């Protein structure tokens, strides 16, 4: 019964800063990140309510969610870390929303896929909102041309705009400015606020958070809990 309190205080948690904000809770998705986790950990979650889930890479989601969405048909999995061209084709196949378009290449290689597949997921644009040279996405002083490029010479349909702030640093900035490069775009979805920012996330419009931890609990918890 861990799980069930976990998710429901998480919603309990959006739903007041929401609303606080003069948004509803209706209008924050929450994205359950399974990373690490097993089907078998996963399932107690999805009991629970949960449909929409979070996995950073494809190896290990291939691993745990075929048989997890052949068991519960509403599933919406959300590919939310960095993607290889040599993984488009699994991706594309996998997954029904890509929030992780960084770059040139990988939205060539998902629009092809999707072609080639027959599909037409969801996708996020990737911003490197403090414009750090460590991190991906795109150029915030390029992102306008590159949605506009994704949407019109890839007519590859972009849903909103996604971004992971740099942890030593006040998030505050890097939301505003996504929020701003968004209204730029004509996009109306903001995809920022994980584990530890995602109240003032909302607070600064965000539509979808990624929440782990909270609702799993650490590694070390989770398997305690899966005991009895
Ligand atoms: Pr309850």
């Amino acid at each position: 019964m861990e799980i069930e309190a976990r998710l429901e205080d998480v919603r309990q948690r959006i739903a007041d800063v929401a609303e606080k904000s003069g948004r509803k809770a209706a209008d924050v998705a929450l994205v359950a990140v399974s990373k690490t986790f097993d089907a078998e950990a996963i399932q107690p979650v999805i009991d629970a309510g949960q449909r929409v889930f979070g996995e950073n890479r494809v190896q290990e989601a291939q691993g745990k969610w075929p048989a997890l969405k052949e068991k519960t048909s509403d599933i919406e999995l959300h590919l939310i870390g960095p993607l290889q061209s040599n993984k488009a084709a699994d991706a594309v196949a996998l997954f029904d929303v890509v929030e992780s378009i960084d770059r040139e290449k990988i939205a060539r290689a998902l629009s092809e896929e999707c072609a080639r597949q027959g599909r037409s997921l969801r996708f996020y644009v990737q911003v490197n909102t403090g414009l750090e040279p460590q991190k991906a996405g795109i150029d915030p002083r390029e992102t306008v041309a590159f949605v506009a490029f994704c949407r019109d010479e890839l007519k590859l349909p972009v849903e909103g705009l996604m971004c992971i702030p740099p942890a030593e640093e006040n998030p505050g900035p890097h939301f505003a400015l996504l929020a701003k490069l968004a209204g730029q775009c004509g996009l109306e979805k903001l995809s920022m606020g994980m584990s530890g920012d995602f109240e003032t996330a909302v607070e600064f419009g965000a539509t979808s958070v990624r929440v782990g931890s909270a609702i799993f609990g650490s590694r070390a918890e989770n398997l305690y809990f899966q005991s009895h």
